[PDB]
């Protein structure tokens, strides 16, 4: 006879599918941040702030195409909550394609920023690794100097 | 019926052959010329080399 308690395997199957829902979620979640991976890791060489715009409304929107139980879940505040929080590189990083860029520029904003560059291979990622939203003052500064 | 003109054949079978082995070499250098096209596009001034 042996009868079981089958709640745990309703349990089991309820799980699984909320962790098919989740594993969705996470696929699409790591295509937002491979995405971000890759504004992460350009050297600002070729980009533009108008693009920077363009790459943050189209991660917002593929966001927000979520459906209601992948946009309810806590992940999803997380990122949406990221993005909207970051939604700033357009706004700072006019100072790298400016003319007042210089060696010596580089070095008084390296001492404001503590950080340690390289100058061959200036990726924006360490740059987005010291939050411009963090140190908006000092580097302002720097540009008004 | 006559003798029929087999150095048209084999100028047919070596023009499909060659054909091939161009088709296969165009490729190539298609995806070399879009590849190196891209690379290109970008100045390229402070991308590692």
């Amino acid at each position: 006879d042996t009868g079981l308690l089958s709640g745990s395997e309703e349990r089991v199957q309820v799980a699984l599918e909320e962790l098919q829902d989740l594993k969705g979620v996470w696929s699409e979640l790591s295509k937002v941040w491979e995405q971000i991976d890759q504004m992460k890791e350009q050297p600002w060489v070729s980009v533009q702030p108008r693009k920077l715009r363009q790459n943050l409304d189209a991660l917002l929107n593929q966001l927000k195409s979520f459906p209601a139980r992948l946009r309810q879940y806590a992940s999803y505040e997380f990122v949406q909550r990221l993005l909207k929080g970051y939604m700033k590189i357009n706004m700072l990083v006019i100072e790298l394609k400016s003319e007042a860029l210089k060696d010596r520029h580089w070095k008084q904003l390296m001492k404001r920023l503590h950080v340690n560059w390289v100058v061959s291979e200036l990726t924006l990622g360490q740059i987005w690794d010291v939050d411009l939203q963090k140190n908006e003052a000092i580097v302002k500064d720097v540009l008004l100097v």
